[PDB]
């Protein structure tokens, strides 16, 4: 269950999805945001992630649990200009710079994201019969 | 002209963000309750540490994000956060709720001050 959430909150139609990967054969960590046209990412490097785990609480030894938190808790603000993402679930507030992922990389990610979500919905409702 | 802005960005305004002055704080209010950074010299220095170049102003960068409609805000539970999305990196500020007795004179002064500023601005725009 990789965490995610949509925006805006509540009734209205969803305009953005925020999600992340991956801490686990483990990948480095990133947040993603898409309007299902374009895709923005933290595009972290080891140093830049470390320097953000600097500016706030954590040791370099996961952020997933805290993003999972703000998702579960609908606690995510977002702002784009020619982007930034804020997690307000937890004790301190975290701010993330996000930049555009180039098309050739973004397209396959979006495609895979769509198919994956479809599989997850099927599987979730099967596990709702329980 | 101490910078400020209101959100949400033509719908009716529901919050005002502002700051003073340079000890420095950011403030946010719905004109009923008031949230603040509640800085001390050390805590502000330490935030100008955690990011931010030299500990030697933030006003210009808050002024920036105001002018540029670039301010996100989240409230809950006598806790809030304010995010400036102007510059090299996005800045986040934890704000806590100011108790009523401490907030009232600040809200009172804010209101009167804004009134005086509107009068004197239109005087200086009656110019052109």
């Amino acid at each position: 269950s990789p965490p995610l959430c949509t925006l805006p909150p509540g009734p209205e139609p969803p305009r953005f999805v925020c999600y992340c990967e991956g801490e686990e054969d483990r990948g480095g960590f990133n947040l993603y945001v898409t309007d299902a046209a374009e895709l923005w990412s933290t595009c972290f490097t080891p140093d830049s992630l470390a320097a953000l785990k600097a500016r706030f609480g954590l040791s370099a030894a996961d952020i997933t649990p805290r993003f999972r938190a703000a998702c579960e808790q609908q606690a995510v603000a977002l702002t784009l200009q020619e982007a930034s993402l804020t997690l307000s679930g937890g004790p301190s507030a975290l701010a993330f710079d996000l930049s555009k992922v180039p098309g050739p990389e973004a397209a396959p990610r979006l495609r895979a994201l769509t198919l994956g979500l479809a599989k997850r919905v099927w599987s979730l409702e099967r596990r709702l019969a329980a």
